[PDB]
């Protein structure tokens, strides 16, 4: 259920939702352009909204830690989708040479 950045790309090309579970300030500083923001605490409170649902959902955070440690929560939050966790988070995505959007001041 953990997915490489390259394999996540292939899924996104087929309509998979990429969900960034970090906070807005983190997202605004640097994010994956395809990603939809939905902070974990919001998802825990009010659930995954219909607009972010799809047959395949990939979650990511900073370095893979928050996704790994909240795997069970995320499995329920996105049920009954096919659910994936991005290996090493946005840091992994960056290490793989894939594009990010960085705030210019």
């Amino acid at each position: 259920t953990t997915i490489s950045p390259h394999d996540a790309q292939e899924l996104i090309a087929r309509g998979a939702k990429l969900i960034d579970i970090r906070d807005a300030d983190e997202y605004l500083r640097e994010h994956i352009p395809e990603a939809d923001l939905a902070p974990l605490s919001v998802l825990e409170q009010s659930g995954l909204p219909a607009k972010l649902r799809h047959e395949q959902i990939i979650f990511h955070c900073q370095a893979g830690k928050r996704t790994s440690n909240n795997a069970d929560k995320l499995a329920a939050i996105a049920a009954p989708a096919e659910i994936f966790l991005l290996e090493d988070g946005i840091d992994g995505w960056k290490k793989a040479g894939l594009p990010v959007a960085v705030n210019k001041s």
